[PDB]
């Protein structure tokens, strides 16, 4: 019943970080923007790359923060505040350690699960965790101590391919996502194998 008005894709700015696992979410928004013919404009007042397309009479915005992963919320808060977009009208695409590559899932509310981008968005939205997430699986190296080095790595070829497959699966269910029909979106998404 609540239509999506902001899609955020999380990532780190700069060449050293391009195409790393931690940029899965920004990759998703980048594919979305290309599929829709939407230009991503560098806008200083939103600390990121911003885009716009129309859907059912409403303005749907795309956002890739150009702050570091850990200050993403200042970008999300800046755009959500200017346009009075409530938490539940926001979708955040992000890498997910808890699912292997090729798998993508939707979720409404909850923890930040250790993810520093998510954590900053929950914090900056005046502690609202109410938003929806597209969790794009990237695997887990095996030990908590390895996590930092792993998300900042470029995945091997087979894994980048499975990521691409899952992003494609997730663009498949865009109509349902934009509409706010989360159960239908889940049913369709959560049944596809890479
Ligand atoms: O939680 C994840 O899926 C991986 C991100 C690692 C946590 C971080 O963003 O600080």
């Amino acid at each position: 019943m609540t239509a999506v008005q902001l899609i955020v894709g999380l990532g780190n700015p700069g060449p050293e970080y391009d195409q790393t696992r931690h940029n899965a979410g920004a990759l998703f928004v980048e594919r979305l923007a290309h599929a829709q013919g939407v230009s991503l404009v560098a806008d200083r007042k939103y600390f990121g790359l911003v885009g716009k397309f129309s859907h059912q009479g409403k303005d749907v915005r795309l956002l890739i923060p150009t702050t570091y992963m850990n200050r993403s919320g200042q970008s999300v808060a800046a755009l959500a505040g200017f346009f009075r977009i409530a938490p539940d009208a926001i979708l955040v695409a992000h890498d997910e350690l808890d699912m292997p590559p090729g798998v993508a899932k939707l979720k409404t509310g909850g923890g930040h699960g250790g993810h520093n981008g998510l954590r900053d968005i929950i914090a900056q939205l005046g502690n609202q965790n109410s938003f929806h997430r597209l969790r794009l699986g990237i695997g887990h190296p095996g030990h908590s101590s390895l996590v930092s080095g792993y998300v900042l790595g470029r995945a091997p070829r087979s894994e980048q391919e499975l990521l691409d497959t899952s992003i494609d699966f997730a663009l498949g269910v865009l109509p349902e996502m934009l509409a706010g029909d989360w159960t239908r979106a889940m049913q369709k998404l959560h049944s596809q194998k890479a």
